């Protein structure tokens, strides 16, 4: 599908499993509208969030609940979550992979954008 | 100056200069209330954002305007901005440095918390 | 297979294609012995470097030629290459994914280690 | 002090203190010749490695002993060390800061080159 989220754990050197992910889209009136949500699988991947038809142009926010992830492992992390905000499909439909790498006091995120 | 922000540019291998940074504090009703802002210096640093007195425990958001930074350099960016959201704790160490490393399609952020 | 290398481009937000990768293993006498080599595909991935049987315990070096990659794009980068050195299989056979994210003056690397 | 090394810990959100760092210079025969070394300070920084005079153009390797760092903290690390290899150029800016961010199974390094 057009939107994919992949999460890794930099401490354990593994996928980050069962991580809650919520997607929002900015509405005409400037609010964050709930768009889709899910949790990562054993492979640290979250597929099937949306479809080519539904995933129109817009500003989207992908919020990854990293705090709940770390807390369940006994760690009190720095960040409340990891928020990735971007404009999508402004030059036509694209496939987006939002990758996140997590550490207790650090995270990085990368976008992989391909033309289908 | 208990809260500091330091920004690096991974493409040019230098500090990210003149980058807009907005800090917000989560209000009782869950909306984001403007708290402080500024532009990174020639050293990619932003000091004097707040004081020990105003910097009370709570949830804060640091928003770094990476999009405008990349636009000024003529490079297509992916993100609207980089947002760092965290809880300030009186117990933990005291001085917060929010460090960020920027690329057009990627960014990383780290807390460096000391005394 | 047991060894996989994945490379992404943080500037273009894409896989890094045609990147040369050389693998070495530390010998009994302490030298770097050529073990395997290859180049990343269109997906920025390099598979088939070795086999479960061949990939024994040892200290391995994965050298990614990031300089040639950047130079072919018109960029003179900081690093000569990206070298990832690690001990493998000391607690039994594992599957290793060596991921690298490249920028002209920066790179990060992460290991994803799974028990097959 | 034209070459500097600064190391951060992504797990504890602090400087990486007492980390061994070895610098090498590539010799004519392609072997790595010891050049300078030290341990990061309380600020995670290592200054005074070399001088403007000894720091001539050439290929240098900075080796950071991340394995020993993680072993001291009781955390299983993946890498033997972090190696940063680069060419020093007289034309480019002059002061080199090799920054590194460390996690047990991941590290990033960035050049911050200024005047």
């Amino acid at each position: 599908c057009p939107l994919m989220v992949k999460v890794l754990d930099a401490v354990r050197g593994s996928p980050a499993i069962n991580v809650a992910v919520h997607v929002f889209r900015k509405a005409a009136d400037d609010t964050w509208e709930p768009f889709a949500s899910g949790k990562t699988s054993e492979s640290g991947e979250l597929h099937g969030l949306t479809t080519e038809e539904e995933f129109v142009e817009g500003i989207y926010k992908v919020e990854i609940d990293t705090k709940s992830y770390w807390k369940a492992l006994g760690i009190s992390p720095f960040h409340e979550h990891a928020e990735v905000v971007f404009t999508a499909n402004d030059s036509g439909p694209r496939r987006y992979t939002i990758a996140a790498l997590l550490s207790p006091c650090s995270y990085s995120t990368t976008a992989v954008v391909t033309n289908p």
